[PDB]
């Protein structure tokens, strides 16, 4: 009955949305709960490195649903509605080094880049705003893996 | 090994406070959830009422974590580490009235400020530091309890 | 004889930014129009949510001349020039209820929108910076769009 | 033995204010009364609303104190100095609806833009510095009895 | 059936501020015209000089209809509730240099202090807060075509 | 009807806040009333030292308030609502030195720690978080009358 | 050959203010005088106390000087132009006690409330906007009469 | 002469605090002697992770001696009142590594937190105000030791 | 190894980048120099125009360094590096009026609009999410040009 | 009496300072003067780039009195005393274009930079850290009239 | 080993420096000390007069600590080691008037200016910028014992 | 033919600047070159550690060569105008470890402060005001040299 102008192809992209907005909401519970059990002699740094991030991708978790919403369909941000749409196992490391950590936080966002990359190319042709959305999510997504890699490399480790 | 005193005291208390971080966890990710499902004649009163909480809970929530980390033991923060704990049924409501959401989260509140209550009391004799923490959080989370419970009374509503 | 490229290709973005151009500042007084005329017991929360919007659009305003300017055409501002390009009657509703602005903005953004979804395919080949201008503001129109429906819906109304 | 210029003129214009700095101090312990009292599916909205209006009029009270003092007499502040300078009944409006507090708002306000008015006109020739006090004060004050009574009116309700 | 005070003079002054509340939102749409056409080596001292203003006059907008509001009258805010209130011609100046648009600015200016000035008068036997606004709002539209007439004169230029 | 726990239990603390929100409320103006008739040549360091405490209070004032209607009772804050609690003479110093008002005000703050030292015993097996709320109060009072008291001494004075 | 309306009028307004722009700018060098020569058991509250009163007054300065060029005529700033303007001998009082200041800034002020005043009636044929300019300094610079005179005095003193 | 009630009972608290009041100004200084010593490759970190502690604890030292001045006698924060209450020895390590000052630090925050908790008991009937500083503070101290702590540890080391 | 995905198609766009990382840096050294020997009676508006531009391709400058360090390969910053890619003469004009510079800039502007212009299309297969950066900053970067332009043109110059 | 060190060679450099403080003195309102009676289209820049000037000045001022207060002598800065130390004419320029203050103002900068460099080396022996003082001023004066000065000029003009 | 320059002449500094650092350190202890046992009717004036002096002086410790290890050697910070270079007595004031602890605090500045001035002439060969260091304290410490001083002189106190 | 006081004395001084105004460009380039190529289990803490210092240096960029333009010649700040000055190889580094970058950094900054340091003593003579603008640089760029070796040592590493 109401999005910005078609029917079905919106209802396509509210539910890629959707995914996402749940990838997300995985992804800053992750992140927090990596930077509290982050530990030994770089905590710190990592802990904070982290703390914008949280705050940054939990943005971007509204920026989703609100899109959603404008959309038309309804999103879904209960962590019952994530565990339905996730894909991965739930993140599963606990006390741990930062090394274990970010080893563990490289291949969950290995996850995340490459699900919104494609979403992305899915988004290209149905609703380009969205695809922007993501885009811009997806710089700063990236961007941050390529911190926590670069926490664990170099000469191209 | 490490906590500020007790290797028993704390591994109890420990529990308390991850029973409370996994339930705030699951009451920010609600709120928002409702912040966004949130729709009528008075739609963004509530919503931005919202707002804050959303950012306070979140809070609320690194605080127990980096106690529970500073008692000893490492907190759990994943969704699957919030399922683990949950003790209610996740939030029922999907897009509809403030009228419908705030009922919903009036009685989500009821499982909290009861929840965390009890802790305090169960606090009160093992870690003091502890049982302040969960009482400014209260004091806090009641309050926005009332905020969200003025919205449906007169007489006594 | 200025632009960034394309002699021919420019003239012919700078004539559709300026059909956008004069929409904006019709919807920036428009909204502002709104805004003092909104009125019942959800008056201030519109009244309000209204405020950023304006400010954001006529914002959106000077990005479109200024982007004008930068392409070599001279964009166009004053009220003479915006009925000139206007292509709605102008908001014709005076002192009233929200429910009513709100419908009767919903309508002003639909023709916003979806005249702004236009010009972006018609800049996919074009310019693709003017492109990205719209489809910023696109997103944020939209958004503002959903503010407004969902002050009058709950099924899906 | 101390004002700026009129020995007696001054001691006029001084009760004048104190009637004022009286009716603020009611009217500010009165709109917070009001703001915790409010309730109902719009109270967040007026339950803000109000807030900057109490910080603006307690400032009022500042303004005219401090310039009652400026004048030569000593200005009064006491919750016995205002039930003495008072002329209404204090607000009987206990827990209840918006649409119910700002009827009665309405009302008080109603007294104040009258008495206030009234002191400008008697301050015409007494002290145009102290006129332009309440000239300042009237707008602002009258400006907010209109964001109350937009809260109840249709064609001119 | 609300203002106030004066059920008739205030109507009186409700138009008064209705000619001025267009006037206005042709001046800010026309200094906005301006900033982006303006041109030459002097233009970004202009083009910035003049910011502030728009963004001051748009507010000026804000005041009056609100006051408007706050007298009982609907104030008109639409590109075609400008029209119809104006008076001059809308801008005929287009890509231009400074002299040049501040010789057309002045004169533009030239309007409004007059016009203001008049409705002052006008106004100290009907409603003398709404003679503050204007008085206000004079002091600083004044101020600015002092800054523009600044731009070419040498002793009397 | 509604409170966080216990119909009764809360019933009582809610008539010991209000006993306390209208202490605060005469507090604040109290403390306004001196500080605007305080004089000699010590003014300007107290006029202000107070203006502080006069805003910490008055938020002292909020949180009673919403604190009380979270215990579901309804709060007053009118002046006769507070002259009904007020179990002191209203501060009876009018113009005057620092020396005086202070001890005047000494006194005051002797009844307001008193009072409070006094409900936080009677709330220490009642409720727990309202015992906090008057915890964090009473240091800053108290921390303010060593303020006050300071100015009047030297072995012990 | 320019002003905003009359040609003579404004002439003669504009003297009237050029002879307060001396005012102030010995105001603002004899207050900042005062404020690095005072001294005893209560110079920093004094010495503070003007800091505002010298960056107020200063930008008083800016205001009627930019009014004059406002109305035509050049203004004059330098201490050439004020010992011309100039009516009192130059402040006397070297490195002194507060009460000695004071008593001096008293009397200085005196000029300037008196000669203010003076001015405004002398503008409330001439030209209102400039009448409001003083006005408002005018409440200003009495207050801090006030703050000063409150320094010394009992009863009445 | 003057506490808020209890002449002996206060003097018990204000002997338990100025202890305190010690063993914070030996932290800060020690804090800060560790940040400008720390060194080795994650100085930055943790020289930086310091800093906020640093200007924490500082505050808990005014926050001390504050209180007990409040509380009537005198607080004493001078190098030589320290050592006189003091129980460590002197943070004895030099320029050196971070593992080596924070395993340093560890033992030193051992000391503070074990010594806090006993005067919170001993507080919590004496006087409950100075039992919850210690609370809060206790908190904040607590945390930065997990800080320092989880800077060497793994498994649970 | 590492990239977001396609171990080609990034080396492809990391050297795209890295002849833009060398761009920008000796355009930001290019704007500053400019900057300060730029002179006439328009020197400090262009001056001025200049001091954010510089600011921000800095900042153009890290986002895609931080990008090429993301796509795998490193970046390269050092003055020798961007002779290395560099491609015009480096700017040619030494202490010189606004005039000359601003010819001086528009040409190189012109190389990089141009240049960036040609690396998005190349973007537009390779890698989308990199195309957006340089497609935001071409709008800022062709933006500032049309600052620039303005400063020498009427009919179209 | 008192200095911080040499009754005499302080008495010396308090007489040096005092010269200073007067130039600046004479300077911020000269400056001031300048800035509102500067014109012609060059005009805003110019108008501005001063404020900050004049703001820094002003500054100065204070740093010169409470230096020389430090001293122990007594520091003087009424129009009167400024005057009495001043050494040149009063800047004679009245309206005028920007290019002749700016020479106007060159003029008077080259008195200052002179003046304040001879009193540098006067007191490399007599006292360093007012030395001090004067070259941070120098610094910043001199970049001043460079700015000035980069206004009218090319090859070396 | 490591420092700017020269493995001796450093060596000389770093002890003048770490004779420095002890004594800020005693310093800004002493002044908190002073800032929370000061009394009478000028109590608050001074009390924050000094608040401003401890963040300075505690920030001139970081400075030169830093300074110290950026020469080579280690600073030293804690109780003990402020002890080891003081040379005064400690500060001997208890409770007690302004006017006894500033003439206290006087006599204290007063080894301090003189010290720091010693150092500051044996800096002038060895380490220049070490010596523009303290240079800088110097006035600024200078100047807070004219802030002191004042307080207690007429003639020449 | 325009400086502050000396033709000659002062071309001297501006060939010292330029020389470091060229030293820093490749400093902050240098840097930054670092920032986004170090990499390793500590990365952002040296990494962000940096960000400041470019910030700060690229200043001391401005900072010169608005000085040489004040000295009168012109200031050279094209990375063709800085391999002319140069008298390093350029940083050769590339993707490297913290500990590569840091060593390498470390010796760069040893060119810096060494060339500074002697610039300082050739302008002891010359113009003291530059020599002073360095001394501040100097101490800045030493700190953070201490900061770099700080992250490789141990008993004196």
């Amino acid at each position: 009955t109401i999005p910005g102008l078609s029917d079905k192809k919106a209802s396509d992209v509210a539910d890629l949305l959707q995914k996402q907005l749940s990838t997300y909401n995985d992804l800053h519970l992750t992140l927090k709960h990596v930077h509290w059990n982050v530990v030994g002699p770089n905590f710190i740094g990592v802990h904070e490195m982290i703390d914008p991030q949280v705050e940054l991708v939990r943005g971007y978790a509204d920026e989703v649903a609100e899109r959603i919403a404008t959309l038309g369909k309804s999103p879904k941000g209960t962590p019952g509605a994530i565990i339905k749409d996730r894909t991965w196992d739930d993140y599963s490391v606990e006390r741990d080094t930062v090394q274990a950590h970010l080893a563990a936080l490289d291949l969950v966002y290995n996850g995340v880049i490459e699900d919104t990359r494609k979403s992305i190319e899915k988004l290209e042709d149905l609703d380009l705003v969205s695809q922007d959305l993501l885009i811009a999510h997806a710089g700063e997504l990236e961007k941050f893996q390529w911190f926590v890699r670069a926490h664990l490399e170099s000469a191209g480790g």
